């Protein structure tokens, strides 16, 4: 199943899409800054972009760290992005009173990892009507996925995208099932899946640059809809060669048959 | 460390205590129906008892399950349970909001382990001031407990319980690891362990659970926690082991 | 199912019994002093006791690594220690020709974890009619061990001992599942079952993560305990004895 | 560090070797038409390839299920295979008595998972001199691997593969660590790496397979480690037709500095 976003179709046998930006929303100049990077780099290779990062950050170490510049002002941010480069954007959401005013705004709403079974969160999602993105959490596996799919479905929402994020692995480390992606189109009705290698990172001894890419090389071996990203994460950089050796093998791929 | 709720004195040198009840409430007599079950079998046996129950449960097995009762009637139940029998309370709470109305009835607060790391949240459940039961996500390692801990500490609450509840053991499956209880204690300032038996065994029996409940008794904990005359053979076994283990100083240096 | 060990009874409803001493032999003073020190210990506490050593370190660091004894040598070291001590003895062996001549002096032979799956291996273990004790690897789940057992039995020999030492956990850790001793129990014709804490803790081996690990299993109520290690050991025993005999004294349910 | 079995040069930066057979040795003229279609395949897509069997399975499912055909008459099969369509042969070892007979006729001798620790094995298969096809077991990590390479190291060979078999993953689950191959090639001196994806997926198919077997491959690997009967043999064509697509693309594309 496709989902359209704006312009871009988003699938399993469509070119993928790349999800990228930031970590945190921080000033209005440099969102547009490093948006206005991923938005040249993307044009000239042909890989259709949404761009992303959050408005708040909601689980950080400490009570006293910054954590972003919140609803309001972030709303404001991601209005400017859309009309500067008329491109999709994608946030997280963690409280249901924040889904309606974010969905006004922002084309995916995106369900954080640790609150995947927060009904209520998932039920006000789900009502926004917008497309979705769910956070696979560490500690779900594949097969389980459905049963997510499964509240959002009778909750009145189908538009929805998978994203991997890494399994735990002993403690306090992950490791990404390349298998898994197989079993979450078999079982969740063939929805876009997409792969985010950053956070299936976060627990390496050096966020490498090149651990990074072999492990998206791999997870796009597997025929996937997108690519999930942050950069400073990757350097920014560095961003364009890393996304040739994605296209060149997302275009491989995809030019074969299914069997 | 101790923690004192009402009579009950909290710790891993203390008798255990058993936290235990119904899965969400739903009405006041069949709560008091529950609880009077639960407070015959322990006072019986001489067992601490805190009444356990969700007025407002936000991870539901479906999203049309009944959540429950709500705040206002649900504190209402609450306060009608401590009067009938003067034992301490338990409930979880999900939005920051809810934290104050709460802790004017509830002992002792939980924080659900799907949001142990929500910064907002753990503020306001600080903030209350009131005895706060923090669930261990099965994604945590033993030793990132300190780090919930360190935030309740910087918000003003140093009330607080850890619950274990197992570890993710490839896919589905859930292990507890015994040695975890003792990283928690040693890393947290030995604040009380308690172990939910429950929730551990949930993706696997009463065998099963009066096993795993001993194995973890055994390791020295302030209590055990179970989710939704059995119980009575069950208790009488966890507190003989418990009556031995707690009666032997704990090891030498 | 008990097994009779000279005059030691092993099984999962009887005291337990301590499998201990060393991990490579090296000298037949050495061996016999630290032998005396199990036996010494046990005898007061009124532990049932076998003496356990490796003639051959199989998996040496480094291909220089000094070995043990070998062959000939260990097996006259343990005919000392039996003949010195009048106590059944275990050893390891890892290749088919050595399990006819071990057997002719070891009580019990042991299969080590890494070749558990060594067909060849298991079948000339069988053939000596030795008790046998079957040490399960990281890498198998306890419900998989019905399938060695059954071999075991195909090739004629029911004097098995199932041995826990723990589960991969991530990479270079280790965790014990307590709910395994009861799987193998039910699906392995309740063959007597002990706890390897020693191996079980390579990974994390501190005086007191031993002791909690050791208890935790014992609760589940286990024919034995397999160690390797300012009276430390008596200190160990005393706590382990007295929860044994608690669980022990108890009817199963 | 590449490696020459005879014609053949296998290395992570050459394109990739498929090693690829039966499961046990049971007949001569069974052996050599399975053999003949992996040939046929292989040449027909200019893909280089090593035949693999057991002659003496030591991890068999029952106690009396056939071990093959044995040394003596294994090596005379291998001997024929090696004779009728001039290919390397590759099999394994469990009894360092066996180490010498083998070596002399099989160009790679393997190392099995489960005995990968056991020095004296270690010790026997490092002095042949062979070509050496060591199994990660799917209880050790990958940085872990340099230490079985340093045992084989002081015992004088350096001539060694890595082979990636899964990671043990709960109870009775394999997962592969797609990072694990890096962590190899950083640690122990990027030795040729290959992959296993037969018994990566005990645990769990044909369209697995090959979604394991590309993503694999798709982190730049010397080669593929496969069985057929396993992997139906008919459908080995088109399988290697999509590996050699990407590992084509993959290794035409130099290395990121
Ligand atoms: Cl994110
Ligand atoms: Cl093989
Ligand atoms: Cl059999
Ligand atoms: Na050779």
């Amino acid at each position: 199943m496709d989902i359209k976003i704006n312009d871009i179709t988003l699938g399993n046998n469509s070119p993928f899409v790349l999800f990228g930006g930031i970590n945190v929303l921080e000033s209005l100049d440099s969102t547009l800054q490093t948006c206005a990077h991923y938005v040249e780099v993307t044009r000239k290779l042909g890989i259709p972009y949404i761009f992303k990062a959050s408005f708040d950050k909601a689980n950080r170490s400490s009570i006293h760290s910054y954590r972003g510049v919140g609803l309001e002002e972030g709303l404001k941010i991601f209005e400017k992005v859309k009309a500067e480069f008329g491109i999709p954007v994608i946030t997280d959401v963690h409280e249901p009173h924040q889904c309606q005013p974010v969905a006004e705004v922002c084309d995916v709403i995106q369900l954080p990892a640790f609150l995947a079974k927060q009904t209520d969160l998932v039920v006000a999602m789900a009502k926004t009507g917008n497309v979705v993105n769910i956070k696979k959490p560490q500690f779900l596996s594949p097969s389980q996925m459905k049963n997510i799919v499964e509240k959002f479905h009778e909750a009145g929402n189908g538009k929805l995208i998978l994203c991997e994020r890494g399994s735990s692995f002993g403690y306090d480390n992950l490791v990404v099932d390349m298998l898994g992606f197989g079993v979450m189109k078999q079982t969740c009705g063939n929805l876009p899946v997409i792969f985010d290698v950053t956070h299936s990172l976060q627990t390496r001894d050096a966020g490498r640059r090149a651990q990074a890419l072999d492990l998206a090389l791999a997870g796009m071996a597997t025929r996937l809809a997108g690519l999930f990203l942050e950069s400073h994460a990757l350097p920014l950089h560095l961003l364009e060669d890393f996304l040739i050796r994605i296209k060149a093998l997302d275009d491989l791929i995809k030019s074969q048959p299914i069997l």
